[PDB]
């Protein structure tokens, strides 16, 4: 709350990383656990 979050705004492809991987040091949230 306070926030609020989309339902898919920043699922459009983050992470601008095309050519070869992505890895700037800056959002890593793949799956770590769960």
């Amino acid at each position: 709350m306070g926030k609020a979050e989309n339902y898919e705004l920043y699922q459009v492809e983050l992470g601008p990383g095309p050519s070869g991987d992505m890895a700037a040091k800056m959002s890593k949230k793949k799956a770590g656990r769960g």
